[PDB]
């Protein structure tokens, strides 16, 4: 009856709502003792364990995905469960939510994520301790990468024809190629595939520069910061875009590299390259360069939401 878009990405949760609002929250959360219910506390069992999530998520403890689209898996769980309350949709609510999760093991967490959510009745206790109740009547799933592609079909900024759609999804810590046959928006399995490598390496890869030059350990988010602009740590400036720019083209070569190894010769079915993910911030650019003249560059309004989006309307024409 309540139809809402989910995209549990290792990096952060995305949920597109009713009537088109958007919310998007880091992919963290920590176990609080507190008996206290700006910063939300929630609870899944009542009260006999209590987290806090997003940005808040602070300390020791913080808890994070395996990976994207891991709906079934136990780090997941409150974050599904922070989602629904955050898009402040309440009643006993029936909901019927879009998903999706990568190609590769698509069956296996498709499966899994059914047994684990659909027909269940989820209960959110939060601040005052008010709850509010979710029956979760079904679950429909895409591909990771046909999300965004059935988007993009949809507001008219690719168009079915003969040819191939290259969908690059950069992460934190993988990057998530999804090849798609434009004439009937199927997945080619052929030429799909998930590489080990994202934003991440570059962050470690800056983290260990700084500390060879300095001595000092930047903690992980602030060498993410220090990827677009220099930052304070120590009443010393370090990084910046003249340190992080030889590292970040580096990532983008290897995935260059990568991906026309695995096309080989279809390359020269591509006519639309598709970087998408918060990495395709930083090196999306660069895709041009496997397929001259096919870059579709999602909208900055879009890039982190493309794929939740997708999964939403393929819901709804459900």
């Amino acid at each position: 009856m309540v139809v809402v878009g989910l995209d549990v990405g290792y990096g952060d949760t995305k949920v597109i709502g009713v009537d088109g609002k958007r919310i998007i929250f880091p992919s963290r959360w920590a176990v609080t003792e507190t008996e206290s219910w700006k910063i939300p506390v929630l609870s899944t069992d009542g009260g006999q364990t209590k987290f806090i999530y997003g940005k808040y998520a602070s300390g020791n403890n913080i808890r994070v995905p395996q990976g994207d689209g891991r709906l079934a898996s136990k780090e997941a769980f409150p974050l599904i469960a922070a989602a629904l309350w955050e898009s402040g949709i309440h009643n006993p609510v029936d909901l019927v939510i879009g998903s999706g999760t990568p190609l590769g093991t698509f069956d296996l967490e498709v499966k899994a994520a059914k047994e684990a959510l659909e027909n269940k009745v989820l209960t959110v206790t939060g601040p005052e301790g008010e709850v509010r109740q979710f029956n979760i009547t079904r679950l429909i799933m895409r591909p990771q990468g046909v999300g965004a592609a059935l988007y993009l079909l949809n507001q008219g900024i690719i168009e079915q024809q003969p040819g191939y759609g290259v969908v690059i999804d950069v992460g934190s810590r993988t990057t998530d190629v999804l090849t798609i046959n434009l004439m009937d928006m199927e997945p080619v399995v052929e030429l799909s595939f998930s590489l080990q490598i994202g934003v991440g390496d570059a962050i470690s890869a800056l983290s260990r520069k700084i500390a060879k030059e300095t001595g000092f350990v930047v903690p992980f988010d602030l060498a993410q910061e220090a990827l677009s602009h220099p930052v304070m740590f120590r009443q010393k400036q370090v990084g910046g875009p003249e340190v992080s720019g030889p590292i970040l083209e580096d990532l983008a070569n290897r995935i260059i590299e990568n991906i026309r190894l695995n096309l080989r010769g279809e390359v020269d079915r591509v006519t639309s390259l598709i970087p998408v993910g918060g990495g395709s911030n930083l090196i999306g650019d660069r895709f041009e360069e496997i397929a001259p003249g096919t870059l579709v560059k999602i909208k900055p309004e879009d890039l982190q939401f493309a794929n939740a989006l997708g999964y939403r309307d393929a819901a709804e024409r459900s």
